């Protein structure tokens, strides 16, 4: 695999075009975007398709999202796409949204899954946009981590999961947001899918009629304590019993001091945690711990997003009585 170093802000066009000339020769690259890293082929080449399944160990029938850089690839792959949708993703995009909408005919198998939709997103990342642009195709792409492995958002993640599975890398340093796009399907009247980075704040007020057995990493056991009120007992409880580590913001950093913490961030700045919040679940499964236990956040703006992924990631083990820990330890 070709490791190529490209400024995030200000991407050198001479190295895009490398990973360009990859894309457009049926080969894969890890990009970064504004959500997490994702790996890349030509959207319109089936056969370069399967070449990111099988870097990933991907089940086959798990769609992918074709990223685009302007709105004549939009219709180079969508169609049938209503006049209201047409106008508001001409003021979301480029931007961490993606939409399901009704694919063409040049759309192939391995992308969409066998669906007769197909899920379409600009991202907002100077490296993705002219990625897409200098290879000519809008370019297929799921998350770029091994399948059990949480979604990478820098560039060592990448390298750890996917060096010699892929033709290309491109080290473009940390992801903005940390978390993926947020899913929308506007092929029915509409539904959140996956929230993101666009908050459904903003959503409702565009949509306002919106409705709203996979492991998750990581493999150490995850308790997530959604009652901020019991935390501290919670953990008086398990630490007696277990090796354990606290996932929490910086602000209850003193309150634990002597067990093991990973800090997602200040409580004050949430788009803190949601950066560091995949990254936190492999560094659980690095240290040597019985279990991890993670404190809630609020469900307003991107802490939507992050309890969404913190729930999947800890197998649904929600404690909000300190009586609920029973189902989940000894
Ligand atoms: C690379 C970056 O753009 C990242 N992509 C990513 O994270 O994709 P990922 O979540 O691994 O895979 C695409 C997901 O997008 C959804 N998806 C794709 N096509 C769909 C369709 N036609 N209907 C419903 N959901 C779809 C599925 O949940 C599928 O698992 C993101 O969305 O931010
Ligand atoms: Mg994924």
């Amino acid at each position: 695999t070709q490791i190529i170093k490209i400024d995030p802000l200000n991407p050198e066009i001479d190295k895009i075009k490398i990973a360009a000339d990859v894309i457009r020769n049926g080969g894969t690259v890890a990009f970064p975007t504004e959500t997490v890293y994702g790996l890349g082929a030509n959207a319109f080449d089936g056969n370069a398709c399967l070449k990111i399944f099988q870097a990933k160990n991907r089940p086959v029938d798990n769609p992918l999202i074709v990223h685009i850089a302007d709105f004549n690839q939009l219709f180079e792959v969508a169609k049938d796409i209503p006049d209201k949708v047409l106008e508001i993703a001409q003021i979301v995009w480029p931007g961490p949204l993606t939409f399901v909408l009704k694919k063409t005919e040049r759309v192939p198998k391995e992308v969409t899954a066998g669906l007769d939709t197909v899920a379409v997103r600009m991202p907002a990342h100077p490296i993705a946009l002219q990625l897409i642009r200098e290879s000519g195709v809008p370019i297929a792409a799921p998350s770029a981590n091994l399948a059990t492995r949480p979604s990478p958002t820098k560039a060592e993640d990448v390298i750890v999961d996917l060096n010699g599975r892929v033709d290309v890398i491109i080290d473009g340093g940390h992801t903005f947001f940390g978390v993926e796009s947020t899913i929308i399907n506007v092929t029915v009247e509409p539904v959140l899918l996956r929230p993101g980075p666009f908050t459904i704040e903003e959503l409702k007020k565009l949509f306002g009629e919106i409705v709203i057995y996979k492991h998750y990493a990581p493999n150490t056991r995850l308790l997530l304590v959604e009652n901020r009120n019991i935390f501290k007992d919670v953990v008086s409880l398990l630490s007696k019993k277990y090796k354990v580590a606290l996932l929490i913001p910086k602000e209850l950093s003193k309150e634990f001091e002597g067990l093991q913490q990973i800090i997602l961030g200040s409580d004050e700045n949430l788009y803190e945690v949601a950066r560091n919040l995949f990254d936190s679940f492999r560094e659980l499964d690095k240290l040597n711990v019985d279990l991890g236990i993670m404190i809630g956040f609020p469900e307003r703006g991107i802490g939507f997003a992050i309890m969404n992924r913190a729930r999947k990631a800890s197998g649904f083990s929600i404690i909000k009585a300190i009586s609920d820990v029973y189902k989940y330890v000894n």
